[PDB]
């Protein structure tokens, strides 16, 4: 059975963990606790194959930046989430970019570009000015709502995807 | 607006048309009718962006090979379908990849490699078999039943994401 390596990462309160418990346990979570370290797994069915997809869960709080390098080494593949109504957490993906690229030492490691909290209208980021950023990544870009489960399967299950052309 | 023009490409019977009216009509063709050449137009949102969706659903008949120079010169990105129960369509995904290749003069042409009939259980393609083909095109490979409605909009949404990327 294959297993795949997939790590949340992004900027504090974009909706990493609503994401994941979304994926996983099938419901949302309203309330904000921020996040340490935290892994899931669930084995499912994707694309006629059955797998075990192992979840890690990670800090956006600046004050754990120190974790990144161990993270980054062991996952395999790695959804980049910003949320569509702040700016500067889009604007922080970047930082995440570029310590993948420097610790797994290659230009195209497998990741996916998320735009979460795509229900809510108070939208700054363009999905316009997120497709140029991926484009440039070489890789896919896609809207999610932990709320109301909108794209979450869909960006995980591209991740195990673009595991797979690597 | 944006406009994507997706052409649906594969052997005789693989199930092309039931595919896209499953997409664009929802709900699923039981008889078998050749197609000739049709197409359909449907606006739709994907990832926060309003666009239109132009397919064209081409002939598997062999004896219509002619018409496929004009609809691969005019395409922008082609689901690539082939049958998990039937193994000579999975061989005959080569000869449409090689002429899209061809014809648009360019080894990295949108497309997304699809195995349709999910629903079937008599499988004669493994996943694992279509996931190398489609890692040595630099594409993706998705799993549909036109039946069940398995991974249709998927297919055509992640064809869409892969327009992007180019
Ligand atoms: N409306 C809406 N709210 C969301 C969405 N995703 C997350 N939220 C909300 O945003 C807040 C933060 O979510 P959370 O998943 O904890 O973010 P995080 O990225 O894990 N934070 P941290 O990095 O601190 O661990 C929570 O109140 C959560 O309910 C979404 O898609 N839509
Ligand atoms: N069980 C099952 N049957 C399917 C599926 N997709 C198509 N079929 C069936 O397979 C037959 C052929 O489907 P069709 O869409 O007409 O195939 P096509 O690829 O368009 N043929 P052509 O190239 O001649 O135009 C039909 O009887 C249809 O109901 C599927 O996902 N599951
Ligand atoms: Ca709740
Ligand atoms: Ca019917
Ligand atoms: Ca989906
Ligand atoms: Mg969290
Ligand atoms: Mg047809």
């Amino acid at each position: 059975m294959t297993e795949y390596k997939l790590v949340v990462v992004g900027a504090c309160g974009v909706g990493k963990s609503a994401l994941t418990i979304q994926l996983i346990q099938n419901h949302f979570v309203d309330e904000y606790d921020p996040t340490i370290e935290d892994s899931y797994r669930k084995q499912v069915v994707i694309d006629g194959e059955t797998c075990l997809l192992d979840i890690l869960d990670t800090a956006g709080q600046e004050e754990y930046s120190a974790m990144r390098d161990q993270y980054m080494r062991t996952g395999e593949g790695f959804l980049c989430v910003f949320a569509i109504n702040n700016t500067k957490s889009f604007e922080d993906i970047h930082q995440y970019r570029e310590q993948i690229k420097r610790v797994k030492d290659s230009d195209d490691v497998p990741m996916v570009l998320v735009g979460n909290k795509c229900d809510l209208a108070a939208r700054t980021v363009e999905s316009r000015q997120a497709q140029d950023l991926a484009r440039s990544y070489g890789i896919p870009y896609i809207e999610t709502s932990a709320k109301t489960r909108q794209g979450v399967e869909d960006a995980f299950y591209t991740l195990v995807r673009e595991i797979r052309q690597h």
